[PDB]
């Protein structure tokens, strides 16, 4: 089997991407944020505290003939941005792009934090990291990918995120029309539950490439590129008037600037992030200070190759017995 679904930016900045997902029988279509940095499939639901729902589409298990309460199971998750949700669990049929999983754990939110409520465009998350991170207790649950894997033509999914445009998530096959050149594969550590890999270095604009190991995670559910402070300082030093602002919470730059590209290494291969991809626009409406798309990881504990990096590439998440991660230019 295979599946193929279009993923669409939620706003003009590519803050996140939503992909339609069919849940239940008859289908209830919810727009979920596919997140390679987490492992829960959770949804706004008929159980979500009414004051915490503002425009989201909800999953109503009582209207699904295939929904079953997963008796006693609960979930609770916190994300890198301080957002959180929790609730109880149903099993149901879930389809993505024509690929169906029966008996998928669908985590129904009873509570969500303010950042979720305030984002009317995101109806929940579909986690695609390793199932070892899944928060369901007392019986940990599998991700949609882990449940689909054995049925797929090839145990892979691919992320092809657009810059200010729709893109694609494919399951079970690698679309050789979707990238240029070759795919470079690199090793993955599953030790922390993530698609964790080591970049071979970076360059700023037309500068020389610096060979250096940077260990980080491929995370479709993080907007920006978070890298070590040394790397980030070297990037922003090439932008007149850029500075780190403690008041704003990261590097800002004059909106009049033209940003340099940023290159990261994948083995001997190179992925170039155009400068435009790094511009996240005014810090507040009408401001002439703009927010940068490359930020320091020093306050995280992990480097994160989020959407700013991933959307410059065709990315293969290879879930074979020994997982790997492939990158191609496009
Ligand atoms: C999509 O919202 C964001 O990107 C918020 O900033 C983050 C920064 C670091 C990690 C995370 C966890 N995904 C989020
Ligand atoms: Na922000």
């Amino acid at each position: 089997s295979t599946g193929s679904a279009t993923t669409t930016p939620i706003d003009s900045l590519d803050d996140a991407y939503i992909t339609p997902v069919q849940i239940g029988t008859p289908a209830q279509t919810l727009n979920l944020d596919f997140d390679t940095g987490s492992s829960d499939l959770w949804v706004f639901s008929s159980e979500t505290t009414a004051s915490e729902v503002d425009g989201q589409t909800i999953y109503t298990p009582s209207k699904s003939t295939t929904a079953k309460l997963l008796s006693g199971a609960t979930w609770s998750i916190s994300y890198g941005d301080g957002s959180s949700s929790s609730g109880d669990v149903y099993t149901d049929t879930v389809s993505v792009g024509g690929l169906t999983v029966t008996g998928q754990a669908v985590e129904s939110a009873k509570k969500v934090s303010s950042s979720f409520t305030e984002d009317s465009t995101i109806d929940g998350l579909l986690g695609l990291a390793f199932s070892t991170l899944n928060t369901v207790s007392p019986t940990q649950q599998k991700t949609f990918f882990d449940n689909a894997k054995a049925s797929l033509d090839s145990p892979v999914f691919t992320a092809d995120l657009g810059y200010h445009a729709p893109g694609t998530y494919n399951f079970g096959f690698i679309d050789t029309t979707a990238y240029t050149g070759s795919i470079t594969y690199t090793a993955v550590s599953t030790k922390q539950g993530f698609w964790e890999w080591t970049s071979t270095g970076y360059a700023v604009g037309s500068g020389t490439f610096k060979s250096t190991s940077i260990d980080g995670i491929a995370d479709t559910g993080t907007t920006l590129l978070y890298l070590p402070a040394t790397v980030v300082s070297a990037y922003w030093a090439q932008v007149s008037g850029a500075k780190s602002s403690s008041s704003v919470g990261g590097y800002v730059f004059p909106c009049s600037a033209t940003l340099p590209s940023f290159t990261f290494g994948v083995g001997s291969a190179r992925i170039v992030i155009p400068g435009d991809y790094i511009d996240f626009g005014p810090i507040s409406t009408g401001s002439s200070s703009c927010f940068g798309g490359i930020q320091s990881s020093a306050g995280i504990g992990i480097n994160i190759f989020g959407d700013v990096a991933l959307k410059a590439a065709f990315v293969v998440f290879n879930g074979a017995t020994t997982p790997t991660l492939g990158f191609a230019s496009k």
